[PDB]
């Protein structure tokens, strides 16, 4: 069951900005959002294609654990964080591409779309070079489609190992305090038109989970902070954080 | 491999007050305390010991998971947030005592006995009642041993199950953000002086981790908040943390 509440709209044209929030109250089994269309309408996952691809990885043995080092390989690209060594929790954390691309190739189109359609994620296309269908090829994933693939993993029922679930929820550890606990993942597609920006996960309270998935209109890279800050405003005006 | 800087017992005496802070620098295997003596000297762990009596009760099966639910048994106690129900999440955040309590009468003295050996955890004695050893019978440890029992925890070196140490170190989440990640573990003792306040649990940063046990003298609970407090001063001394 879901509603619509526009007021929501507020926190994005304050900053003059378009997109969508989608809330999904787990306890209640309800779901809300600022615009229904916009929430089942798909885009590149980009980034947090991250997601799937380190279970994939994982389950697969690409990744042996979360602590296993990905040397960089000393190509200078445009993100200072990238160049350097990642884990999985490092990788995740700055969106380190190549990292996921590398583990791409070795994960090879064939296992890989079986496994995404295991997972019924997105349109489980997987159309494109193998190393980056999920930020210019042929795999869509809409905000309703995102909260759908969370719950999954959120109750280890995607058709993986409990452990790389386990890892990946680790992984997605994006802030926690008394009040609260995210686990994220943020995305940014620049490669096709329309870009935008993503921050999809769910927020942990002590006796219910909201899941969440936003993604809004991204031209530059420097409205990316507004992603999470939108996001919390709207968690805030709700009163799931303070 | 230990210095002693008791310049950190400024933070102490800012707040006149008495204690010890342990650091560990896992990358270079190196310790800091500004008490050498106070920091080998053991107590009583009090809810500290939710680390490892949780790792048992998990690795036995009295805990299925961390969603598992332990209802209130009605009886009102002296902490507000006790008077509920609770899964290990919840019940760690608060140091739901009855909640482990039952815990360890269902582990009973035999297969505790056992584990707490295996683990080399403080003394490895629980003289005293089967539900209540921690609080006020014969286990004492240090703080330079709670971060001992911590490395092999966070390694996934102790003698139970992986399983059973990725739900634990979950539950142990207590703060993260962009900077750093805490996982911890409070204690208060209060039946047997002296009355002390512990913090035991790690620092993690993107390419290290600090181990950290603190301890002080906490004659009321009114000074409990200190226990964080003083050991984020120190973290912020040493750069460890913003
Ligand atoms: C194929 C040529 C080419 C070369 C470089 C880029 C590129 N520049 N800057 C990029 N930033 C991200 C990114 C940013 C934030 C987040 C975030 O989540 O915050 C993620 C990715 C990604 C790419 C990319 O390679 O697609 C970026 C794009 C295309
Ligand atoms: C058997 C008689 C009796 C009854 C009740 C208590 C008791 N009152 N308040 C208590 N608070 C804690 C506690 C506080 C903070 C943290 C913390 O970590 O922040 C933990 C425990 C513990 C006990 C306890 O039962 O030992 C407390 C003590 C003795
Ligand atoms: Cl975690």
């Amino acid at each position: 069951e879901w509603q619509e509440n526009k007021s929501w709209n507020a926190h994005f044209t304050e900053h003059k900005s378009q997109g969508v929030v989608v809330l999904w109250n787990e306890n209640k089994q309800q779901g809300f959002t600022n615009n229904l269309k916009r929430a089942n309408q798909a885009f590149l996952p980009a980034s947090t294609f991250k997601i799937p691809n380190s279970l994939i990885a994982l389950d697969l043995g690409v990744v042996k654990d979360e602590h296993q080092v990905f040397k960089w390989d000393g190509q200078t690209r445009d993100i200072a964080t990238w160049n350097r060594d990642h884990n999985l929790i490092t990788a995740m954390k700055y969106s380190v591409v190549p990292v996921y691309q590398e583990f791409a190739r070795q994960i090879g189109e064939a296992r890989m779309s079986k496994m995404l359609h295991a997972f019924d994620y997105g349109n489980e296309d997987i159309s494109g070079n193998v190393d980056s269908f999920w930020l210019d090829g042929g795999i869509r994933i809409s905000a309703t489609e995102q909260i759908s693939f969370l719950r999954k993993l959120y109750h280890n029922k995607l058709h993986v190992s409990e452990r790389s679930q386990r890892i990946v929820k680790q992984a997605m550890l994006t802030e926690a305090n008394g009040d609260y606990i995210i686990r994220a993942k943020t995305g940014y597609s620049t490669r096709i038109e329309p870009k935008i920006g993503w921050w999809v996960g769910w927020v942990e309270l002590d006796d219910n989970v909201w899941f969440f998935a936003m993604n809004m209109d991204m031209p530059t890279s420097d409205g990316l902070g507004l992603r999470q800050a939108i996001t919390k405003e709207v968690l805030k005006q709700e009163k799931i954080i303070p």
